[PDB]
This record gives structure tokens, C-alpha cells and sequence, in this order.
């Protein structure tokens, strides 16, 4: 099963991606999480995608491009992915149909999981995440039991650099211009699903399942 989660900034990708590969067993490929990874070790490309993540950009697309061809290439990949926040540019598409060819692949489902930006904005400037573990909260949606710490671990809660109001209008802006395009091109390839994310966690990943049940019938 070989799936793409697509949705502006703050759609609840993320929160989907960890509940679908939950149940499935396959790997989670994240685009930010891997140029998040890359910036903490210091490397070459995590010091120059901080630039554009730290204004809200996108990173340049041979760049993105470059690392998940090499990440799809590992034999974990074997029994399906999910790939979470690429493709986001024309670009990135059209080199995604080519890697996966390579490799003896097709995608099955692009779920794009829509929500109305307004949303959207409150969505990630109230997001606040562990220091320690990671957990992720809303201080509107879903807040911790006691104000700025973790209930999971008790470690401090921050907001992430590019979540802050400012921040953010980039993003949505950048998103929705390269993003967007990608409906009608999946729609043509007949791989485009529309999943209605102003709805509860359960309810956004029910409908999902229910989406993916299809694919076992
Ligand atoms: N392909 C690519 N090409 C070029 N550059 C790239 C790239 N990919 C990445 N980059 C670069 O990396 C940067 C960061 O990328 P990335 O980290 O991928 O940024 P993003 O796309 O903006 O996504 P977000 O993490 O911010 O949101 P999400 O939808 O996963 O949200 P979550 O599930 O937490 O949910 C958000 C909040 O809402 C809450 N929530 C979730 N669902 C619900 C719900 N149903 N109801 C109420 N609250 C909810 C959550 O708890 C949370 O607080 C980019 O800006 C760019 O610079
Ligand atoms: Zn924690």
C-alpha cells in the first residue's frame, strides 16, 4: 500500500500519519520530520533547509527530491509507505511518478485532507509540543492537564519556531500556490481522495479507514 498524505500546514497530517501506520505497519516518510533531523545533526542540507523552514519557505525541489528517492530506495519500503508532506510542488509530483516506476511502484491513494485556512491558522499557532518526548497538544483543541507541562513526561512545552502567527500567513500562502495544483493533477490520474480534516481526530481517521478498507475488498 503505497499512500501520500497531502494538506496545507496544520491540516492534521502529522496526527493522521502516526494513527495510519499504527494499524498497518509500514514506515512513516515525513519531509519535515527528515530536514528536522537533519538541522539537529548539523549536516550540510539540514543547515540550509533551516533557512527556508525557519521563514516559512519551501525547500527547493531537487533538494526534497534528492532525499526521498534515497529514503524509498531502503528494503523497509518493500510492504507499502506514507509519505507525509511530499509531493507539495508540480515538480516533486511528476519526479515522484518516475522514482516509484524505478522501483516496480504505483501509488494507490493521494488523501488530501481538507480544511478551511482560517482553521488552519488556529490549528498551529495554539499547537504546543514536548521539549522532552515530543507529545504534541492544542492549547485550544486538545490542552495538557496542567498549563506549559507535558502530561506524558512533565517536560516543558514550546511552540515551534515557525508556528508563530507570522510564520504561519507565510506558509499557508506558499502552501496553497504550490500545493493546490496537485488536486486537479491527482484527480487526472484518478489517485485524489478528499478527506474532510474539521472533524474529530476519530472521525478525520475513521473516514480514512474506511477509505482504505477498499483497497483490501
Ligand atoms: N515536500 C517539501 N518540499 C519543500 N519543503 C518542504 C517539504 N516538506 C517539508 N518542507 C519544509 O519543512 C517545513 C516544515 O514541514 P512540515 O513539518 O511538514 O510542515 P507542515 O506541512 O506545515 O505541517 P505541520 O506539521 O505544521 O502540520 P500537520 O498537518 O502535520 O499538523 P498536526 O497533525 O500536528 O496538527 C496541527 C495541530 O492541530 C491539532 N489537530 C490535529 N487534528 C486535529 C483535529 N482533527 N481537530 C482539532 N485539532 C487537531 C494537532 O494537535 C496540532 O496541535 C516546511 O515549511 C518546508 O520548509
Ligand atoms: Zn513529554
Amino acid at each position: 500500500m503505497n499512500l501520500v498524505l497531502m494538506g496545507l500546514p496544520g491540516a492534521g497530517k502529522g496526527t493522521q500519519a502516526e494513527k495510519i501506520v499504527a494499524a498497518y505497519g509500514i514506515p512513516h516518510i515525513s519531509t519535515g520530520d527528515m530536514f528536522r533531523a537533519a538541522m539537529k545533526e548539523g549536516t550540510p542540507l539540514g543547515l540550509q533547509a533551516k533557512q527556508y523552514m525557519d521563514r516559512g519557505d519551501l525547500v527547493p525541489d531537487e533538494v526534497t527530491i534528492g532525499i526521498v528517492r534515497e529514503r524509498l530506495s531502503k528494503d523497509d519500503c518493500q510492504n507499502g509507505f506514507l509519505l507525509d508532506g511530499f509531493p507539495r510542488t508540480v515538480a516533486q509530483a511528476e519526479a515522484l511518478e518516475t522514482m516509484l516506476a524505478d522501483i516496480g511502484r504505483k501509488l494507490d491513494y493521494v488523501i488530501h485532507i481538507d480544511v478551511r485556512q482560517d482553521v488552519l491558522m488556529e490549528r498551529l499557532t495554539g499547537r504546543r509540543i514536548c521539549r522532552n518526548c515530543g507529545a504534541t497538544y492544542h492549547l485550544i483543541f486538545h490542552p495538557p492537564a496542567k498549563p506549559g507541562v507535558c502530561d506524558k513526561c512533565g517536560g516543558e512545552l514550546y511552540q515551534r519556531a515557525d508556528d508563530n502567527e507570522a510564520t504561519v500567513a507565510n506558509r499557508l500562502e506558499v502552501n496553497m500556490k504550490q500545493m493546490k495544483p496537485l488536486v486537479d493533477f491527482y484527480e487526472q490520474k484518478g489517485y485524489l481522495r478528499n478527506i474532510n480534516g474539521e472533524q474529530d481526530m476519530e472521525k478525520v481517521f475513521a473516514d480514512i479507514r474506511e477509505l482504505l478498507g477498499g483497497l483490501a475488498r
